[PDB]
């Protein structure tokens, strides 16, 4: 019923141009879509052989963003299903995924602007939850950027999306307290890996929690340490990010709240400029 929602797009209209990510059964490809000029898309295919299980979930994912319509959520260009192999064709991101763009950006950026970046993921995170959309798996390395800085949550699906992730491990180190230990994935487990992409944006792409490992990760979280402040990072951030870590479900904001606060902070852009403190790990002292 859902891919009803989806334009068929005819191969010829399509051309795959350059590799932009891969797995075992079908990569990702930058490439043109003529229906006006040719239009910049990428291209997910899915190869021959294909079970029924891997054909419900890829068709899947497109069904699920067919249904949505935001300026924050990627967009569903169509799908290629009567021909082989089988293709989801989306509006293509210029900057990738967040998390690498941000290492490689190191420093190059406003303070406004990575905070501009979570609102405009909060915003998606917002318009997911009330489509009634647990993503259960918000990281930065989900979100993809364009060539406007603007900041779109990816990666749907159901089963598909922690299966295909090899941060997801028999991650942890996104994942809510409750989510972990009895599976309870809601929009408010969505609000605690939010508050980690905030720190992943305000630091640049640090990995969470450092070399500690899964196992130490929750054992921390669970004798109620957190994640320190980045660097240069506004207190009113951090603040709204240690609210997003709280055990209690319940006392965490919701997506409304967490738009509303970062909208309101961009508004008034010098309440960005009162700095949490850093607490320093290296001393140098000179004379
Ligand atoms: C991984 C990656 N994606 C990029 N853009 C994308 N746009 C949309 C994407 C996407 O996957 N759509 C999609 C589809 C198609 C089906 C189902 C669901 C979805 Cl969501 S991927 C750009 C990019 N690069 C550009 C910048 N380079 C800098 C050098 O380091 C690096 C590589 N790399």
């Amino acid at each position: 019923a859902v891919l009803k929602f989806t334009t068929e797009i005819h191969p010829s209209c399509v051309t795959r141009q350059k590799v932009i990510g891969a797995g075992e059964f079908g990569e990702v490809y930058k490439g043109m879509l003529k229906t006006k000029k040719e239009v910049p898309v990428a291209i997910k295919t899915l190869k021959a052989g294909y079970t029924e299980k891997q054909r419900v979930d890829f068709l899947g994912e497109a069904g699920i963003m067919g249904q949505f319509s935001h300026h924050n959520i990627i967009r569903l260009e169509g799908v290629i299903s009567k021909y082989k192999p089988m293709m989801i064709i989306t509006e293509y991101m210029e900057n990738g995924a967040l998390d690498k763009f941000l290492r490689e950006k190191d420093g190059e950026f406003s303070v406004l602007q990575l905070v501009g970046m979570l609102r405009g993921i909060a915003a998606g995170m917002k318009y997911l939850a009330n489509m009634n959309y647990v993503h259960r798996d918000l990281a930065a390395r989900n979100i993809l950027v364009n060539s406007n800085l603007v900041c779109k949550v990816s990666d749907f699906g159901l089963s598909r999306v922690l299966e295909d992730d090899p941060e997801a491990t028999y991650p942890i180190r996104w994942t809510a307290p409750e989510a972990i230990s009895y599976r309870k994935f809601t929009s408010a487990s969505d609000v605690w890996s939010f508050g980690i992409v905030m720190w992943e944006v305000m630091t640049y792409g640090e990995r969470p929690y450092w070399e500690l490992s899964n196992h130490e990760v929750m054992k921390a979280i669970n004798d109620g340490f957190r994640l320190p402040t980045p660097m240069d990072c506004p207190s009113a951030i951090y603040q709204l990010m240690m609210q997003c870590w709280q055990q209690e479900r319940a006392r965490r904001p919701k997506f409304a709240d967490i738009v509303s606060i970062l909208d309101k902070l961009i508004r008034a852009p010098d309440s960005l400029k009162t700095l949490a403190d850093f607490d320093p790990r290296v001393s140098i002292r000179l004379p």
